[PDB]
């Protein structure tokens, strides 16, 4: 079989894919979709082979029979003796971020405030925060909790999209892909950084990667970590240096998924691909690097050291975990066991 078709979401991920396709020598070809849900459909249809997904979407794909193949793994302090591919995933931290100057704003005073979400149906951006709020609220009206928000994937005409900007020409407002100015980790964080929303639901690495001259992007140039705070669940506020003791949850790393009858073939190709384009790959710094897309997190997160093997050949429920799976199920009874398509 040996040739893999990768599904790219949006035009920016497509242009990076073609570059990968080129350097691969047609080993990897691209398919494009305007949304992640459409990419899943393409993989079900068999028109695309695989794609890297956020846990939230892995639940969706899971109910449709797709399976996790390899997970993203970042550089850690613990487990240095083991190589990156055989090394277990540690998972990222879901947090709630705010401006320091915005005093008196805690977890208990979020109602009727403005929010910034990575996108609808995602772990740190939607599922974790909204699940918690639904519980504490005892109501399914999460569309009324915040006054205005930017949550890519929601109804454009609703308040949940009100804070989203769209692209260069203000078109595609609220679309769930990088054309939306406030889409994803970097998008949601910029949303807070520019003071559009009062809070942003991203992950811990995002704050660090886009502050203290790490990003070099016009909007991130002058951001200082000291100007930001994390909202803990006990109603306290802490510096971004205390994420381990002030997070909403710990999430399962983004993973590459595919149809179970293609997983073996997809896995084989990818390992060979990162041997060439990975962190220390033969052709990375020189020709092309798979895990670099100038802080835009295209196809993969920029902090990915390598895609790691799973081990225990886990199902999508085992990969996500029982904890998280019951959270999504509970949150979903608001908006019954079948593939959404
Ligand atoms: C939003 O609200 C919902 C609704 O409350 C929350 O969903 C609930 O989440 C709970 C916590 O995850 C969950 O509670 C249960 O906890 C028990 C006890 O956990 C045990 O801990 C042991 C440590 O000593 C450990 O060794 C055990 O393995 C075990 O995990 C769990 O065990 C039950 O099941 C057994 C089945 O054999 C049973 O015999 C036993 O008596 C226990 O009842 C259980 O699996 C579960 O984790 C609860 O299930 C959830 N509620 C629902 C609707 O199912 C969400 O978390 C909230 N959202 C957010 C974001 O927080
Ligand atoms: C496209 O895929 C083929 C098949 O894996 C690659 O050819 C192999 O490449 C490895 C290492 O790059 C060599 O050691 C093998 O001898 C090659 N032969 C095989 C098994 O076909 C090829 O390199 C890939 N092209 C790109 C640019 O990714
Ligand atoms: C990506 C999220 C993740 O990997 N979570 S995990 O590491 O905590 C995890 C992985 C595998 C299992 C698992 C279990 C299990 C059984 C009883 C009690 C707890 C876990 N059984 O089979 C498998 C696979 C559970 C959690
Ligand atoms: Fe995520
Ligand atoms: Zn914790
Ligand atoms: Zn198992």
């Amino acid at each position: 079989y040996t040739r893999v078709v990768w599904c790219a979401v949006g035009p920016e991920e497509q242009k990076k894919c073609q570059q990968w396709s080129q350097q691969s020598g047609q080993n990897v070809t691209c398919a494009t979709a305007s949304t992640t849900d459409d990419c899943i459909v393409l993989v079900l249809k068999g028109e695309a082979d695989a794609l890297n997904l956020d846990g939230g979407y892995i639940y969706t794909a899971g109910k449709c029979g797709l399976v996790p193949v390899l997970a993203e793994n970042r550089k850690s302090s613990k487990h240095s003796s083991l190589d990156c591919v055989l090394r277990p995933t540690e998972g990222y931290l879901a947090v709630a971020v705010v401006k320091k100057a915005n005093e008196g704003l805690t977890w208990n005073s979020l109602k009727d405030k403005k929010s910034c979400h990575t996108a609808v149906d995602r772990t740190a951006g939607w599922n974790i925060p909204m699940g918690l709020i639904v519980n504490q609220t005892g109501s399914c009206a999460f569309d009324e909790f915040f006054s205005q928000s930017c949550a890519p994937g929601a109804d454009p005409k609703s308040r949940l999209c009100a804070l989203c900007a769209g692209d260069d020409q203000g078109l595609d407002k609220c679309v769930p892909n990088s054309k939306e100015k406030y889409y994803g980790y970097t998008g949601a964080f910029r949303c807070l950084a520019e003071d559009v929303g009062d809070v942003a639901f991203v992950k811990n690495d995002t704050v660090w990667e886009n502050t203290n001259g790490e990003s070099t992007a016009d909007w991130a140039k002058n951001l200082k970590r000291e100007d930001f705070r994390l909202l803990c669940l006990d109603g306290t506020r802490k510096p971004v240096t205390e994420a381990q003791s002030c997070h909403l949850a710990v999430a399962p790393n983004h993973a590459v998924v595919s149809r179970s009858d293609r997983a073996a073939h997809v896995e084989q190709v990818l390992l060979h691909q990162q041997a060439l384009f990975g962190k220390n790959g033969k052709n990375c710094p020189d020709k092309f690097c798979l895990f670099k897309s100038e802080t835009k997190n295209l196809l993969f997160n920029d902090n990915t050291e390598c895609l790691a093997k799973l081990g225990g050949r886990p199902t999508y429920e085992e990969y996500l975990g029982t904890e998280y799976v019951t959270a999504i199920a509970n949150l979903k009874k608001c908006s019954l066991e079948a593939c959404a398509f």
